[PDB]
C-alpha cells in the first residue's frame, strides 16, 4: 500500500504536549531590531543563501557574527529564527543575540555570539584521541538538548560545528535546515549535505526523526578517527547510498528497505550492485591507528546503521564506554 | 526669530542614510490586487481613512484593511514608505500589502490583524502592573521608530491597539508620521488636541521625537489618574491653558524664553497665571491603586514644557517605574 510508518524512540511527543505557539514557526511574530547598533568589520564567508560577517556591537564594544540572509524563502527564515529562539541558551548551541534588518536594504540578518574558530584542517593535525571524545561529547550535549526540545538539526557536518580549541568551546550552528519533530510527519528528504545524508534520505523515506543527526555524527566520527574526509564520498545522492553500501553491505540495505516497505528509485538498480559488510578495523592504518580503539569502533558501529531506529540516541551515545574518559 | 533645536538622540540617523530611505516622494509604490481580500465589517472611520476587518481568501487569515481617501498622494506615499521602513519593528503594526480596488482605484493598506480588547472592560480591570507593562510595550515601538528616524506625531489611546488575551500591543495609524531631519521646521497641525505637545500649541516648528514623549505622558497621566483626557482643551489655544493649569505659567515663560518663541496674541486674555501643581493632587480613591512615587516621578519627567528636557524613549525604558517589567 505504501511505506511502513516509524517514530523516534526518544522525545517522541515533546512537541505534541507543548502549546501551538512553540512549534508553529509560521505564526511566530518576528521583531527586527535596528541594524545601526552593528558595524560590519569583514566578510567571514559566503554560503548558498547567506553571507556571514564579523561585526562589532557599537552599544557595548562586543564582537558579534552577522549572517545576512538572501530572503529567498520567508517560511525558512521564520523556522530558523523560531528554532534559534527556542534553543537560545542550550548547551553548545550558537546564541542568537539579535534579529535585525538594515533600513534601506530591508534584508533579514541574524546576529550571533562571536566564535573564534579553529580551522578544520588545523585542528585535525593536533586532534588527540581524547580530543575526538571530548568534542564528540560536546556535540552530543547540543543534540541531546535540541532533540529534547523536539528539534532535529538535519545538517550535522564539521562546517556547522564551530570550535575554539584554546577555550575548549564548541557551538553547533547553521540551524537553517532544522525542523520540529512531530511523530508520523513526513519530511522533505532534500536536507543535510550529501556526505552526511542518512540512508533514509537517500532512499526517500520521509518519516525520519532525530536519529538522522546520529547518522551524520557517525559520518563525522568515522572521518575523524580514520582520517578519511569525507568517510562516504558520494559524487551525487544516488552514488552516496552506493558509497555507504560499499561499507555497510547490500544485505542489510535490503533488510532495511524491506522492514519499512521502501520503493527503491529505478536509478538505483543499475549502480547499487552487491557488496559484503566490511569490518571497521579495515580502515585502520598507520596514519590513523593512534585515534582508533575498540571503544571508538564499537561506538561508530552503533551510529552507522541503516536502520534509523537501531542507531544510538544522543543520550545512549553519551553513556557509551567511548566517553568514560570525559 | 526662534532659537533652533535638535533631538538629543538619533539626531542624524536620516542624514547618514541614502536618499531612497527618507525620500518618500521618490518611493515606487506597487499596488497589488484587492481581490485576495474580502471585507467583513467596519472597525472605524478616521479623518481621511476607513478601517475594515477582512479575510485574506488565499490563506483564510484575518487582516486589517485601511481604505484611504486619496486627498493627498504625497501623504499616502509618506505613510507607505514609513510603514515599509518600520515593517517588523517591535509593536509596530505590520503592513502586509498595498492594494487598490480594481474598479475604485482607491488606495488601501493591508495590515496584520490585531484583535483589540474592548476598551471599557480593559479600563476598569486594569492594574498598576498592566499599565507598566503596556507602557513599556509602547516605549519599544517609539524607541524603535525614533531610531529609524521617524516620529509618530499621533500618539494617543486610539492609535494603540491592544490584544489583552495575548498581551499584544501595536502602535498604528502612521499617516501623520514623519522623517526627522535636524533643523527642519515641521507643520504644527499634527497629533490630536489632548495629546498635542506645548511646542505645537506655541507654534514652535523645530520639534523632534520628544513630541511623542509628551503625548505618551498624556496617556500615562490619563491612565494612572483615571481622567480622560488628562488635559481637556476645547481648542488649540485653550489646550495650552489646560497644561498651564497643571504645569504652571512660570515654567511656560521659561520655555518660550529659552527658544525665543513668539506667543500668539490669542494667548493674552486666556493664559492667566497658574501655580505649579504637585502630581499628588490628582490622586483620589478611585485611582490610588495605580499611582506610586515611581509613576509620579516618571510622569513628571515626561510632562515637561521643554521638549529637550523630556526623557527619550530609551531613558524612559530605564526608569524605576519599569523595574517590575521584563
Ligand atoms: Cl493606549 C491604550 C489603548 C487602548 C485601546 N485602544 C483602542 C484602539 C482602537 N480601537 C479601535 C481602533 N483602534 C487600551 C488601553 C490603552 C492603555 C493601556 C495602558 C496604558 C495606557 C493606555
Amino acid at each position: 500500500s505504501g511505506p511502513v510508518p516509524s517514530r523516534a524512540r526518544v522525545y517522541t511527543d515533546v512537541n505534541t504536549h507543548r502549546p501551538s505557539e512553540y512549534w508553529d514557526y509560521e505564526s511566530h511574530v518576528v521583531e527586527w531590531g535596528n541594524q545601526d547598533d552593528y558595524q560590519l568589520v569583514r566578510k567571514l564567508g559566503r554560503g548558498k543563501y547567506s553571507e556571514v560577517f564579523e561585526a562589532i556591537n557599537i552599544t557595548n564594544n562586543e564582537k558579534v557574527v552577522v549572517k545576512i540572509l538572501k530572503p529567498v524563502k520567508k517560511k525558512k527564515i521564520k523556522r530558523e529564527i523560531k528554532i534559534l529562539e527556542n534553543l537560545r541558551g542550550g548547551p553548545n548551541i550558537i546564541t542568537l543575540a539579535d534579529i535585525v534588518k538594515d533600513p534601506v536594504s530591508r534584508t533579514p540578518a541574524l546576529v550571533f555570539e562571536h566564535v573564534n574558530n579553529t580551522d578544520f584542517k588545523q585542528l585535525y593535525q593536533t586532534l588527540t584521541d581524547y580530543d575526538i571524545r571530548f568534542y564528540m561529547y560536546e556535540i552530543l550535549k547540543a543534540l541531546d538538548y535540541c532533540h529534547s526540545m523536539g528539534i532535529m538539526h538535519r545538517d550535522v557536518k564539521p562546517h556547522n560545528v564551530m570550535i575554539d580549541h584554546e577555550h575548549r568551546k564548541l557551538r553547533l550552528i547553521d540551524w537553517g535546515l532544522a525542523e520540529f519533530y512531530h511523530p508520523g510527519q513526513e519530511y522533505n528528504v532534500r536536507v543535510a549535505s550529501r556526505y552526511f545524508k542518512g540512508p533514509e534520505l537517500l532512499v526517500d523515506y520521509q518519516m525520519y526523526d532525530y536519529s538522522l543527526d546520529m547518522w551524520s555524527l557517525g559520518c563525522m566520527l568515522a572521518s575523524m578517527i580514520f582520517r578519511k574526509e569525507p568517510f562516504f564520498h558520494g559524487h551525487d545522492n544516488y552514488d552516496q547510498l552506493v558509497r555507504i553500501a560499499k561499507v555497510l553491505g547490500t544485505e542489510d540495505l535490503y533488510d532495511y528497505i524491506d522492514k519499512y516497505n521502501i520503493e527503491l528509485d529505478p536509478r538505483f538498480n543499475d549502480i547499487l550492485g552487491r557488496h559484503s559488510r566490511k569490518r571497521w578495523e579495515r580502515f585502520v592504518h598507520s596514519e590513523n591507528q593512534h585515534l582508533v580503539s575498540p571503544e571508538a569502533l564499537d561506538f561508530l558501529d552503533k551510529l552507522l546503521r541503516y536502520d534509523h531506529q537501531s542507531r544510538l540516541t544522543a543520550r545512549e551515545a553519551m553513556e557509551h564506554p567511548y566517553f568514560y574518559t570525559v
